[PDB]
């Protein structure tokens, strides 16, 4: 079915104050037209992020009641360890409080100063930890991933020729690891094929280069393989996930994404040497290796949630709900990154607002307008988030001037997707009336989080 | 709009095993083709009843954690008492474990043998307790309410001429009370207008006749007043509810319906002597007047839920979701009771199965077919539920031979309603294939609960 | 050992406002010196009752999160049914909201007006439902059980000679059933031996007389058998419980006592005809036979709790904690009912206050003093609770003028027992300062619940 | 009084499998005689740590149900921020997943390479982060604090002469900050007086030196001030805590200790530039400044718990329960660190096992014996934990060869303390039977966590 019904019932709800348009305009002005400054209580549908915003199940909430809060030897740790070894196949696990904690560990352990990390695009925290520990990031994604209009499957795939060029020019010994992300967030959540994971493993194996997955949306990725990669139609999500990780030496995972939890992550690896070093290191940043900065109840919820994510109907519905939002927007001509990824729809605010110049902040303006018209919060991922250049004082001009509609798992319905799409379509049909913005408060750093604007 | 989005988010989900048609056919055979015998875990969308099946909010679940389980003086009792007095306006409350416990109390307190209770149709438990304590029930609903095809507003209204006739022929002193139900279940969940409650109170007040509401779906009723009764468009649900009860001397309430809980009810009254007598009586049937057969946590959840029910957008969506299901069925030509009530859609199994006689149990079989083809459970409300006659041994032949699609509050989405409607519409396209049923096991009483059948 | 440590850890706490003595005096005065009028929030240690006040486990709270709230076929019902069948051995179960709901069913099903019910003493709700349905209660406990000073083991045992006399004089066909309570509440919570249950069964079996247990404290009873009955030292609690019920045809249970829950009960029986009649009756008073006036989550919690109650160390500690309180009072010369029962200690307020006459309400005043000095709530079980006579308007003069210290399961510690004992001992050492009370407000009904007093 | 009762009730329990001595011996052997390798499910009373093992209240669990999981603008963040500002008095807060996450931030922000951090002893993670960022740690605690036998109040106090000497010898500009810990863990949990905090602040103010508290047990510290410091007898815990922090420029806090939670921490500061820099840094290690690596529900639980910790009777009981354990051991002549601190009792395993040399691991073996005899887990804090020298490959010979009995808050009773004390006293009476240990597996890293031993 194009748009299957939810393969679950609602067990409990979060109530919403259904405030008026006038009230939303006031709240938006009080937030300086910056959606990052809005209060959660003033938001109907919060699409700021799919990270940690997921609805847990009744079974996960039952697990939340039997947290074994012991510092070592917790039953919840054993459950998480058993589940991750079974489903991902790695020999060892170190829990962390979320994904960036695992990235801190991996990059400290696996990078020597002056080395390169080759990846299919990048994510802010992952790249920070690579660079902080002395690596230079090299993008080896296929060229097509950078073409936001191209409707192509498996746009997250690595170009093996780019990897070959890096090996030839820099030397395999100088590549700390290949960081293969599933899905690829910067391209809109685009999946990587099993064939590509296998090919990257074969080339890396020839040269002794380690591969670590940035695995935060690996289950969404597995769904795309099942749906679209020839031969996988009748392979279970579980068996796809297991095969995916068979082509990796380890992973960093955010449970806040595909493990259906509000907090939690982990680092996996296969060898005793890195496992021993990771256990020593985790103590000072996260906690003992037996909890890694998580309550026992959260190790339990994450173990339960990762197993729930293997249910075909759950992940099919998850991805097809995002697809529905993209389909409704595309039918109305709204400019979006193509094809729709696993977790979000990215609006092209530059094309959405052709009457605004980039220094009038099309993405920031569009996000503000979306909230005022619907109560939907979305994230600016454009010139404002790109920051101001410390050298010239000019704004960095990113290629993507994006508004991100990021969909939490199991929280919203198709009717909520219609609220989102209908309001965006109404804005697009009168796009020339969307007012641009100008800074009235701009901090020197992290400006997306607290900058304030007025209209122009 | 016709079909507003849910005015809430999903906080937690209830897991569903997405079983296949073959499995459902086997489960239905094992249940003897009686949907009442199906296991909950084998059901995707359970529309057996809206009683006690509601999804609570995060706020209600927080209240569930601060149950004050004291036998007397519980904080939760004081919260429930304060909330009910504020919203319903009655002077006194006695909690009960659910509505029929309150009915037991009211009928023991307010009826002496030989008296009459006049009501707008009846409900099984309510009428049982009236008749058990010596009353003769008199139906005073308008004759039009018995016509399942009449698209008339406020079909639950009392015929004031029938009430005047009963007073004249029997004497006001021989009428124990008027039992005014909101909404009216037997007519399909039909509302009563404020003008009708006002007129009934005016006539009753002339003769000193008490009025007690069967109030289980009073919030659904208030919504219909707001939507459809002249002068109430801008009045809040809270203010409508308060005016409704101003025309009564008390009520029996099932929190399991419009208080958004899974258990709980209460008896309200203004009269001091009745209150003291109720408190003495409740001890032996329910518990002390300070908890009434409920855990403290459930008094808390019911207090919170009743207040949540006052949110306009919540109850508008609740009723319009039921209406959506009826609209989709009607647009496809499926025969249903009209107009759609607040809580359920009733299929007319006579017209759905014109190849079957009523003695071949078309409602029972239609319910079985719906489950086998969709995973949706519905309730037989026809010849099987009516039972067979004691003196003649023959089955009763109720005018209404229906299948009830009863919608729990805050549990399902419009996509779930589409599963229900699409499956019923598909069955209707080949309705001649629905096979008649015959008893293979028939208990002497309560036969609908456990009877088993096979195809003819 | 005499006083084992708690065989559990504290998972969560209920905070207490440790109000000062001056504040407690003000609260007691606002309650008119009636502890039943105190607010729970003003009480440190609430020994009003062991009914429904128990602390659940983490595992029970996990069960509370997987309530299957379906009207029929709930997984929680199946769990409860399976557990009770395994542990009690009866063929059939009908859930009820608490014990008095099951007593209503049993008494309506198993009694004809004018018949006799023979039992080992009585309890208020149980005897009401027997007499309301036309039975005459006959006490067949041993005369020694009525001697509150006598340190007799198995004080709850039925006198087989009194049962034989009833059979011979009235005829077995005129005995509706024998009601055997385990333990016996009116004597202070006293156990019945396995030999006695066996002998009652053998005699009833000869004459075809049915036996139904009032099983509310059957696990406390099983502990006394294991501790004190020859040959049972090495038999598990579970095997003792199973053998106990092998000597009955059914039981009524309040889960609020030994099933470690805050709400819940059930009726068990072996007979198919009675099971069918119970199911017809439960519908109008409690709910369908598939939930019986309980939420699914509560059927789950009760199933889990009954199994937890079988842990030897739990029930040993439960009973020995009550015994500790009795021992500390006895060691200080405080007059108490003997021997200490499974769930409560009874102070003899007549001997505690020899300077007061019964018409000066020594039990009521002693309970008030206990609260003022410690923050402990206890229950008057004397002249005030006995009420004012129907015919003469004079106070009843009960032989037992007592204050009940009733201990919830898993809520308090030995240090709390010391707060209770130390405060009572201190009062005893200046008992002449306890002032008599007189009514200032006396309702006609349920006077113990709301009467108010002042000092003479 | 010496040993007040728990100023709370039990709301829920964690059940325990009450296994036999023979079973515990087998489990201890399976764990290689290392208590860190025991399974939580096999432990009756787990005194491994007071970190994150606390029992939350019903009110905290209610907060756990209303987690606002929004990435920014969560209601739970605002509650935590408001509560911490009110109670600790600092202008700004950055949540962190636990204390060591806040230490990472503080040390990166406040230390330039080569600077000194002066502290009253040290904690492993806190000192790691100081040294990792280029500081040299200098101990400025009073020399008497290193005398484990000395019964002296406020043994955690800084020696003002040592602070003055450091300032004179190194220069104020070369002191990054004074790290004042409350209480002082390495001395056994010893408190710091208000007079000392005030004097340290005055001296630092003269030279412009910043003070940051390591505040994990600040409420235990406040209790000792109230109990023992001149002028504080009648000052509330809340007002003592507020005054303590008035002598600091910020703090690192572990909610896992005195905020009565299982996870959570935070960084506080007054300086705006440091706050802005901390928010930049938290993004990459913990999460956005609006959640800091915590679920919303945990920010809520920590806010509620910190307020609960202010209740005088709670913290009095907390500290006096630990004191009771120390008193019972001292009365029997068992050698312990003196005086007892706020959170733990430390056994002197050197004196407990005079027949063993330190290279035979007496603390490790004593911890194993305690578990085998009682089911109590304790932590080795001696030669094994001290590790093997970095340069010579020899074991360190720490002066303190201790076994730590660390008491979680609100989890255990005095009867549990008696299980602990009675078992240790019984072991002490035949201490010569405790066998020495030798390594069978010694990891090169983090050896205390996974080393395995056998008897010599
Ligand atoms: C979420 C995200 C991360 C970081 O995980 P957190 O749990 O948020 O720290 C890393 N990589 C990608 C691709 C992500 O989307
Ligand atoms: C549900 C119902 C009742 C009985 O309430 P319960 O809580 O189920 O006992 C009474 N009247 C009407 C109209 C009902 O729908
Ligand atoms: C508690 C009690 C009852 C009644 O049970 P409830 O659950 O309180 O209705 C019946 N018999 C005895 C002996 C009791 O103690
Ligand atoms: C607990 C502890 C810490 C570290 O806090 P965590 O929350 O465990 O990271 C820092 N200092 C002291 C003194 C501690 O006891």
């Amino acid at each position: 079915m194009n748009y299957p019904a939810e393969p679950f019932r609602i067990k409990s709800v979060e109530t919403v104050s259904m405030i008026s348009r006038d009230e939303r305009v006031k709240k938006m002005q009080e937030a300086g037209y910056n959606t990052f400054l809005l209060n959660s209580k003033d938001i109907y549908i919060d699409l700021l992020t799919d990270s940690g915003t997921n609805a847990m199940s009744d079974k996960q909430w039952a697990g939340m009641m039997i947290g074994d809060e012991a510092y070592a030897g917790s039953e919840n740790f054993y459950h998480l360890e058993k589940t991750v070894k079974e489903l991902f196949g790695f020999k060892h696990i170190v829990p962390t409080h979320q994904g960036r904690g695992a990235e801190n560990l991996l990059s400290q352990l696996a990078i020597k100063p002056g080395q390169y990390v080759a990846g299919n695009m990048y994510f802010t925290t992952t790249r920070f930890h690579q660079e902080k520990n002395g690596a230079t990031f090299v993008d080896i994604v296929r060229d097509e991933a950078h073409d936001a209009s191209l409707n192509l499957p498996f746009k997250g795939d690595i170009d093996l020729n780019k990897l070959a060029t890096l090996i030839k020019e820099k030397g395999a010994e100088n590549i700390a690891y290949i960081c293969l992300a599933v899905t690829v967030n910067l391209a809109g959540g685009q999946p990587v094929s099993m064939a590509n994971m296998r090919a990257v493993h074969e080339m890396a194996s020839t040269y002794g280069i380690k591969i670590f997955y940035d695995a935060t949306r690996c289950v969404e990725n597995a769904y795309f393989i099942k749906e679209q990669e020839a031969g996988y139609e009748n392979v279970s999500i579980k068996d796809i996930v297991h095969e995916m990780f068979s082509y990796a030496d380890g992973c960093t995972m955010s449970g806040k994404k595909d493990c259906l939890v509000n907090i939690g992550g982990f680092l996996c690896m296969n060898d005793e040497e890195m496992f021993s070093a990771a256990k020593e290191l985790v103590v000072v940043y996260e906690g003992m290796p037996s909890y890694g900065g998580l309550a026992g109840r959260d190790m339990e919820a994450m173990a339960i949630g990762l197993r729930e994510a293997m249910q075909y109907e759950y992940i099919e519905h998850r991805v097809k709900q995002v697809r529905y939002l993209g389909d409704k927007l595309r039918e109305a001509g709204v400019p979006i990154v193509e094809p729709t990824g696993g977790h979000a729809v990215f609006l092209d605010a530059r094309r959405f607002c052709p009457h605004l110049t980039q220094d009038q902040f099309p993405a920031q303006s569009l996000a503000a307008s979306i909230y005022m018209e619907t109560g939907v919060r979305s994230m600016e991922r454009g010139i404002v988030s790109a920051g101001r250049s410390k050298e010239t004082g000019e704004n960095h001009r990113p290629k993507l001037e994006t508004v991100r509609l990021t969909i939490p798992r199991r929280v919203y319905t198709y009717a909520h997707m219609d609220v989102v799409a209908d309001g965006i379509i109404k804005l697009y049909q009168h796009k020339e009336d969307i007012r641009g913005l100008t800074f009235v408060y701009e901090p020197k750093q992290l400006r997306f989080f607290t900058a304030r604007f007025d209209f122009i």
